[PDB]
């Protein structure tokens, strides 16, 4: 009743939730916490547009957020974050802006940022001659394809079927827009035709998973290394430090491989009020007191996880991480996903598409022809209903 509702996901969740007690302390506004999986988050605030009932506040996926704004979902909170000393745009990375600003109007603040870069066993890939990281393509694929070699049950490298962003950041890094210009899909040319044809390499030479082992990070990263290499986020820096001592001291982060450019993707979360919520200024209170740089920076570094705030990174133990450093530097061209409405069927329709391939041993151009008129088809549908 006088309960304020919050939709959190995640390993983050459990930040959010600490946070929110001192919260409840200093305000008196009581706050319950919803945990919802990254996997299912999309379907449960799909159900509440539907119903026009859900939580006060939103934890919403960068990715997302064209998505609700565009659903009428999301508040227009643009004079209540442009006057605030924590929540004003102008103090987050300009990639993460984008990710809360339509059409001039503010719908969320950024809560914490993150980008994709590649893990590596360091004493793995010495061992195949690799002194640091494969810096291209070619040496990602060289190196993937000695270290599979080692044996039977051991693999150079990981593509996550799952993961919305792995294409798509390999098809930028050889030079695919995506959509062009005119907003035409161009999965089906030469650029990302030939992008899924590499990362389909890996798959058919044995040097990545073609299904799920079901290890976890320690027993396929750790021990002898089974899975040598991958992409992931700050989460995975967390999750590797708790999680294998063994492996201390011989594996780091790397930015990730050339081909055109190493482009990585921005993601991350921001904090965001449901416009059918009755308690927008008990929301927008936590907001604020969610934002506060000290709090923020808290949970952040116990958690390696990236600020979207940008003088958060002056902080001298950010500065100086390793991990830090390498995510920083990745984050300089790292570029959201494409910030379209129907970005999450896009990418699941991707999704399929790969599994034709890696799976069905479906040819990569024809397939590609198949999801790029997928695409168009539910482009110009969206069209017919803006006009
Ligand atoms: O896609 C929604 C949202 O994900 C955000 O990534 C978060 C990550 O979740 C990943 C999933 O997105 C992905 O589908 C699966 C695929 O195997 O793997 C991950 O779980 O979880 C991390 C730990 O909670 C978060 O730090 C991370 O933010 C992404 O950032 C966001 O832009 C996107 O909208
Ligand atoms: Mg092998």
């Amino acid at each position: 009743s006088k309960v304020l509702n919050v939709w959190a996901m995640g390993d983050e969740a459990k930040s959010l939730k600490e946070l929110a007690q001192k919260f409840t302390k200093d305000t008196g506004i009581e706050v319950k916490v919803q945990v919802i999986p990254w996997a299912n988050a999309h379907d449960k605030l799909l159900t509440a547009v539907a119903s026009k009932s859900g939580p006060d506040v939103v934890q919403m996926g960068t990715t997302w957020m064209p998505e609700f704004v565009e659903a009428g979902a999301l508040l227009d909170i643009t004079k209540d974050v442009e006057k605030s000393k924590n929540m004003n745009s102008d103090l987050f990375f300009p990639g993460s802006v984008k990710t809360t600003q339509f059409d001039g109007k503010t719908y969320g603040v950024p809560w914490y940022a993150e980008t994709r870069v590649l893990f590596y066993r360091t004493d793995l890939l010495k061992k195949v001659g690799y002194n640091e990281a494969p810096k291209t393509w070619d040496e990602l694929s060289d190196a993937a394809l000695k270290l599979s070699k080692r044996g039977k049950d051991m693999y150079g490298f990981a593509i996550d079927p799952n993961e919305q962003t792995t294409g798509f950041i390999f098809g930028r890094q050889n030079g695919s827009p995506l959509f062009d210009k005119d907003g035409t899909p161009v999965f089906n040319k030469k650029p990302f035709v030939d992008t899924v044809t590499y990362l389909d390499s890996f798959i058919k030479n044995g040097s990545a998973p073609d299904t799920d082992l079901g290890l976890d990070a320690s027993q396929s990263f750790g021990g002898d290394g089974i899975v040598p290499m991958f992409m992931s986020g700050p989460w995975m820096v967390n999750t590797l430090k708790d999680t294998a001592p063994d492996i201390d001291g011989k594996w780091a982060t790397a930015v990730l491989p050339k081909k055109e450019n190493n482009e990585s993707s921005l993601g991350g979360a921001n904090l965001s009020i449901f416009k059918y919520s009755n308690k927008k200024d008990d929301a927008l209170k936590f907001m604020d007191y969610m934002s506060q740089p000290d709090v923020q920076l808290s949970w952040l570094k116990d958690t390696n996880s990236m600020p979207a705030r940008m003088d958060a990174w002056e902080d001298d133990m950010l500065k100086n991480d390793p991990y830090y450093k390498v995510f920083g530097e990745q984050m300089k061209t790292a570029e959201p996903m494409p910030l379209i409405p129907q970005f999450e069927e896009i990418a699941q329709l991707y999704g399929k598409s790969w599994e034709q391939i890696y799976r069905g041993g479906a040819d990569v151009q024809t397939q590609m022809d198949t999801f790029n008129d997928q695409v168009e088809a539910l482009l110009k549908k969206l069209e017919h209903h803006h006009h």
